[PDB]
């Protein structure tokens, strides 16, 4: 296994009201301005993912306008998302 | 109460069921959904989630994007509502 502890832990379980910086790659930095945004929580973030409807290239380049995130950050947003939805949704 | 649709729908995962399976949903609205790039019911779960689950907001949304009257938006909403608590 190469994903985090993180990523892990949040692919695990329905996410329920789990706040945005449980999602893999959404540090403090990044969690702030996504919440300033208005994706407060995970679920949130989720939406945007489905609405674009699972695309990385458009769910990535999203994130980095949105809170600045690098290209592991959001690679790392996105996979955890990938494999919540596999595992859930 | 509810239709069976929609205790079909919230009985289990949506993967990647058509945005028809959604109650409230016919063949017209469905169209109109997936014209506007809305073909999976997961979608339409995307852009409930975005408005942070809100009811008023979500169904004008539907409203103003298929056409969709009072019980078809209430219908619809409902088997989300039910469908995230149950998976979410």
């Amino acid at each position: 296994m190469t994903t985090s502890q993180k990523h892990r832990d949040f692919v695990a379980e329905p996410m329920g009201e789990k706040p945005v910086g449980s999602l893999a790659g959404i540090g403090e930095v990044l969690g702030k301005k996504l919440e300033e945004r208005g994706f407060d929580k995970a679920y949130v973030v989720l939406g945007q993912f489905l609405v674009l409807k699972k695309d990385e290239d458009l769910f990535r380049e999203w994130l980095k306008d949105t809170c600045g995130a690098n290209a592991k950050q959001s690679r790392d947003c996105f996979g955890c998302l990938r494999e919540w939805c596999d595992a859930f949704l």
